[PDB]
RNA sequence: AUCUGGA
RNA sequence: AUCUGGA
């Protein structure tokens, strides 16, 4: 019933009129101290990798340092920063700054002590924002001091391959087309983000570029805005009604939002959606839940804190089908570990499709169409993805 | 449950 | 994208 009273909506922008955006300026001393920490750790070989990139579109020759951690390092207690996605720079006047700040690393239920359901009830306060987890690759956008718009993927920017478009360049091309539609320029977006001292955080979803799990055809393809972060060492993020307002003003597609006050209603909603893996007539792969947390409870200040809840089925089966389809075209015996009966039928359908049209083999080997193949099989059986997973 | 090690 | 040894 809770999955029928709560619906993900993209119309919270009208409710942002009374809300005020967070803002904090950068302290060069604090930034310098952060970079001193990270520069030492990259020289110990708590491991850190540092990669320097030139910003091609910068009129002043700006450069950025990307800093990458081991994903498990973020469980350690005293790191310099818990940002996942971090680019630093020096302006033309020599001031060291954070150019791009992703979200803090966040974890699944029962992956860490803090993400045990008992810990979430204890240490967190609502309201709780459930944001729909779209599935592609992350794109960061910010504005440099010289007016340049910076577009990055998780850890990189620019293009290496002359043949293949990098993820960061593909995100930039989608942003270009999105601004031209609404008569705005990259320079305009760069000045607004720098004014807010902010990184916009979006998901690139486009099957013509790269297929993942769910299908994003032409009607659903583009940049999905899901966060805005302050470019500072600690983690401060916009409320999601303001994120949706920003998306409308700058031509991003919006990320569905549900607001639930009580934490017990949250688990109830999530464990209910998990049975189908679908909500509001749409396949959902997960939610990111956003709230407030403190150190020792009821004391100290409250900080922005996330956790994710990812639905295992029918998606674990879809990955098995993708892996088995790769086995067919490469001459290997598919590894059918679970969902044995329904998977064996899927493979006979696939072998059948590759006989009619041999051009499919070349497409499936370029990692394209495997998602259309899956839905065409499910249509052929009159089944929904969640039903094939429950056949047991 | 918990405690502890690696990645 | 997160797995894993032991008591
Ligand atoms: O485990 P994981 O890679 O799925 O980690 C989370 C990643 O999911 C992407 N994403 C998509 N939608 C969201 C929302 N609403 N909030 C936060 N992250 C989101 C990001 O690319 C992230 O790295």
């Amino acid at each position: 019933s809770l999955a029928s009273r709560y619906k993900a909506s993209t119309d919270y922008a009208k409710d942002a009129e009374g809300l005020t955006a967070p803002y904090v300026s950068q302290d060069p001393q604090e930034t310098a101290a952060l970079v001193r920490a990270l520069d030492d750790a990259a020289k110990k070989g708590f491991s850190v990798k540092k990669t320097r990139y030139a910003v091609a579109s910068s009129p002043t020759g700006a450069e950025v340092d990307s800093w990458r951690f081991n994903d498990w390092d973020y469980k350690k207690p005293d790191l310099p920063t818990y940002a996942r996605g971090l680019f630093t720079t020096r302006t033309q006047h020599g001031v060291p700054e954070i150019a791009v700040r992703g979200y803090d690393k966040f974890f699944n239920i029962d992956e860490t002590r803090d993400t045990a359901w008992s810990a979430i009830r204890e240490r967190t306060k609502g309201p709780y924002e459930l944001t729909l987890k779209e599935n592609g690759c992350i794109i960061f956008i910010s504005g440099l001091e010289d007016g340049t718009l910076l577009v990055c993927s998780k850890h990189s920017t620019g293009d290496r391959s002359d043949v293949a478009l990098s993820h960061s360049s593909a995100g930039e091309k989608h942003l270009e087309a999105q601004l031209e539609r609404i008569g705005k320029t990259k320079e305009e977006l760069a000045r607004e983000l720098r004014k807010r001292n902010a990184t916009a955080v979006a998901e690139l979803c486009d099957d013509s570029f790269e297929e993942h799990i769910l299908a994003y055809g032409p009607d659903k393809a583009g940049l999905y805005l899901h966060g805005i972060n302050l470019n500072i060492p600690e983690f401060i993020t916009y409320p999601s009604p303001l994120v949706q307002k920003f998306a409308e003003d700058w031509g991003f597609r919006k990320t569905g939002l549900i607001i639930i006050d009580n934490i017990d209603d949250v688990k109830a909603f999530l464990e209910e959606v998990a049975e189908t893996g679908a909500h509001d007539g749409r396949d959902v792969e997960g939610f990111v839940i956003r709230c407030k947390k403190s150190t020792n409870p009821g004391v100290g200040p409250y900080h922005d804190w996330f956790f994710k809840y990812k639905f295992e089925e029918p998606y674990l089966m879809y990955r098995q089908w993708r892996e088995c389809t790769k086995a067919l075209i490469s001459g290997k015996q598919p590894k059918i570990k679970k969902h044995v009966k329904i998977t064996e039928e899927y493979l006979l359908y696939a072998r059948k499709r590759l006989a009619a049209d041999p051009k499919l083999a070349k497409l499936y080997n370029q990692n394209h169409g495997i998602i259309k193949l899956r839905n065409d099989f499910l249509e052929y059986k009159n089944m929904k993805g969640t039903d094939a997973a429950n056949l047991e």
